[PDB]
């Protein structure tokens, strides 16, 4: 299953830029690497989630609809597995600060296209602490080249 990436860009709407990368890991989990700057810290900390629809060409973060929650889960929970699949921040911590870099494994999202919990083609939205949507990015393929006879450049 191929690696994915969400690339955040700076616009008049938001100074948030950087990447969230998804790579398949050892324990049948997905390794998530967050590298962001330009955050408006004073209205944080910043919840972030996989949302159910793509970011349209307009860059309207509202158009991504709700959290990707195919397995009906809870907002706050005792165990990470009880959180919504797309609820990255709930399981792993909100983004904090003006710059934020972190790495963790998520056991719930999937890189396998044939999987229900597949997050390819969806979106990530970063929210202010009050829920306001600040910036968003589509989750797209990282590597250019695939197949068992191919290499990637």
């Amino acid at each position: 299953s191929p690696s994915l990436i969400a690339k955040f860009e700076k616009t008049s709407k938001s100074n948030i830029e950087g990447t969230i990368k998804f790579t398949p890991a050892n324990n049948g989990t997905v390794s998530v690497s967050v590298d962001l700057k330009g955050l408006p810290s004073d209205i944080g900390p910043f919840p972030y989630h996989v949302h159910e629809k793509p970011v349209p060409a307009s860059k309207n973060c509202s158009a991504t609809e709700n959290h990707f929650n195919p397995y009906n889960g809870t907002v706050r929970a005792a165990t990470p597995a009880a959180h919504e699949v797309g609820d990255l921040a709930g399981k792993h911590g909100n983004i904090m600060g003006e710059s934020y870099k972190t790495e963790y494994d998520d056991s719930y999202i999937s890189l396998n296209e044939k999987s229900r919990s597949y997050i390819g083609g969806l979106s990530i939205v970063i929210h202010a602490n009050n829920g306001t949507r600040l910036n968003c990015a589509n989750i797209t393929l990282l590597d250019e080249g695939h197949g068992n006879a191919n290499t990637t450049m």
